[PDB]
């Protein structure tokens, strides 16, 4: 969970999310909280088109992906798991 993938993806479903679950929710927040964290930690400066970094962040979203949820999604999630 060192990289904001998992809780997206097990939380928020097909792509990533806008920033204000993403800078303030729990699920996505206990990773990474955005763009300023993934754009000093990915290597790269992604943060400058949203579709762009989401892609190469969304490139890496098939990388840590078990086929079952695992620890981050609660039974009311938001609106629920």
């Amino acid at each position: 969970m060192g990289i904001d993938y998992s809780g997206l993806r097990t939380i928020f479903g097909e792509k990533l999310p806008e920033s204000h679950i993403f800078f303030a929710t729990v699920a996505a927040h206990k990773y990474v909280p955005s763009y300023a964290f993934l754009r000093r930690e990915l290597g790269l400066s992604s943060a400058h088109t949203n579709r762009k970094v989401w892609k190469k962040f969304v490139e890496a979203y098939g990388k840590a992906i078990p086929p079952a949820p695992p620890a981050p999604p609660l039974t009311l999630s938001k609106l629920e798991h």
